[PDB]
């Protein structure tokens, strides 16, 4: 349910979850929460922690 993302971008760097049933509505949630931040990059997740990782 709750899936994690870790932002680390040059002038961004924080957490923030979502309540998402499908991992690619998660992973689209969160691109646009990137782009909504004027964020984006590399993605590397781990499914272990269901955690997403923008990284500039």
């Amino acid at each position: 349910m709750q899936y994690k993302l870790i932002l680390n971008g040059k002038t961004l760097k924080g957490e923030t979850t979502t309540e998402a049933v499908d991992a690619a509505t998660a992973e689209k949630v969160f691109k646009q929460y990137a782009n909504d931040n004027g964020v984006x990059g590399e993605w590397t997740y781990d499914d272990a922690t269901k955690t997403f990782t923008v990284t500039e």
